[PDB]
């Protein structure tokens, strides 16, 4: 399928990578189009969802479920399948908690290299609110013959010593709230405070909460807002973003890499669940981004 | 000081590292006698202790408060000379569930290499049961000129690395319920389950609950029944051991190289709290200790 040609997106600098609501009623039922929803709450597709939705869970389905990482090229292609994605299909993400699973899964999809991936702007929420159709009825279609690929994730990930060697080198991205930046919480004030048995952020990470990029729809905010809001980042930079679990940070990179256009932005998944429960790694508290 | 010759201790491989409760009731008031009560419970102490005990807690004395990781030298030698403790002073420390944080803060003492440092056999909870003295009097002796020393981790402390390289190669031992070591919980039955994003034990890793080496009343069991609990361990082995944030592997460790007088255990205090928040690192679950 090709771009949403809007004038609410053109401005982006990856305008194919997102979607209005108007444009996917519109080609729902085209053969090439898979649309995904990935929540937080991983039985709120159950309750009702966009008609031809097919639901894939972070946890569940795209993370290994004894190990610490996301699951093989094989298990990718068998999930595909199983969904009903084919590997040049157009796939339209969409989620609850302002779309930060959507991007996610988004990131992830990446890894595996599928080409053609996009977000609904403002995602389950704003479909909810616009009052457009909902059901329950999960889609039959299943597929065969995904490739089975190279999980990719240097490009797009960044593990805990990569970011121990960019300390002072890159631009660091701390995306979470001002309470877990200045280690007075390590999660979010309304999630339970448990998780990290140290709370701080990343020697010199600067402090941009992962919501500054939206709008109260849910919605991205314009190019213009964006590229002020972004505007100490050079053509040179090697950005990295966290947060605890990498799902505020994906919200972050989605922004960085296909609104603005930015290269080599790296989400360091591991986050602060690793960060704050490692052994010996440098920790800061309060406001200033902090040195060596 | 020198040693508590008891029966009870003589049959241990070294007898110098436990007291007695009437060896340390005879010994109070002596001017080499540090005894210090380290707790899980921060504000027990305060609630009545042995007379002329000071309160080492290891959270906030003798852990770093913003990196994870100990003190160093400059503030253990800070330390010592506000509780009154001289550098050839016999330390006797002693606590609450079943000494844990006291075998905890024992190790700690010899990363600083203390070289007199024993355990009150049965810790505080024997004491009680045993209706011994205790008062709210705290004592106001301090000292200076303890030594600033290097701290010493390599021969008592396994890192994340460490571990990974001795896998199949060591004795790796777990020491928590069997909850934890299965993967059903990554926290004690009676204890908030909130830690770990990932559930399990390392493999190679055999399951050996800390408590199997304490009898009821919270003493340490006899040479002959510790022999055999451990009697698969070879003079040649470089034994790790390993719990949630270290506390029940320090008794364990205590064990082994005190009681049994086994040489190159390392406590991994990094334990489940770093393993199983840790990005891409390999977990097993169920009963079987597992392999590479």
């Amino acid at each position: 399928l090709p771009a949403d040609p809007s004038p609410t997106l053109s401005a982006y600098a990856h305008p194919e990578r997102l979607v209005t609501a108007d444009w996917l009623s519109a080609h729902m039922g085209a053969p090439g189009l898979a649309i995904v929803e990935s929540d937080e709450d991983v039985l709120l597709y159950d309750v009702g969802h966009i008609p031809g939705a097919v639901k894939i869970d972070w946890h569940t389905d795209l993370n290994d479920p004894r190990v610490r990482d996301y699951i093989n090229g094989e298990q990718f292609a068998e999930l595909m399948d199983r969904k009903g994605i084919a590997r040049d299909d157009t796939v339209v993400i969409y989620g609850d908690k302002s779309n930060w699973w959507a991007a996610y899964a988004l990131w992830v999809f990446t890894l595996f290299g599928h080409a053609d991936v996009r977000l609904l702007n403002g995602g389950r929420d704003l479909w909810l609110a616009e009052r457009r159709e909902t059901t329950l009825d999960v889609p039959t279609k299943t597929c065969t013959g995904y490739p089975v690929v190279q999980r990719n994730d240097a490009p797009i990930r960044a593990f805990r010593d990569d970011v121990l060697a960019i300390l002072g080198a890159q631009p660091l991205i701390d995306v979470r709230s001002p309470e877990e930046y200045t280690g007075k919480r390590t999660h979010m004030p309304d999630y339970p405070e448990e998780g990290a048995l140290r709370a701080g952020h990343i020697p010199t990470a600067v402090h941009i909460p992962w919501g500054k990029a939206a709008d109260e729809s849910g919605r991205f905010r314009s190019r213009e807002e964006l590229e002020r809001l972004y505007d100490f980042i050079n053509p040179d930079d090697q950005t990295v973003v966290y947060c605890r679990i990498g799902e505020r940070s994906s919200h972050t990179w989605f922004v960085l890499t296909h609104l603005l256009g930015k290269a080599d932005v790296r989400n360091y998944d591991g986050s602060w669940t690793e960060w704050g429960n490692a052994v010996r790694v440098p920790i800061v508290a309060g406001e200033e981004p902090g040195v060596v």
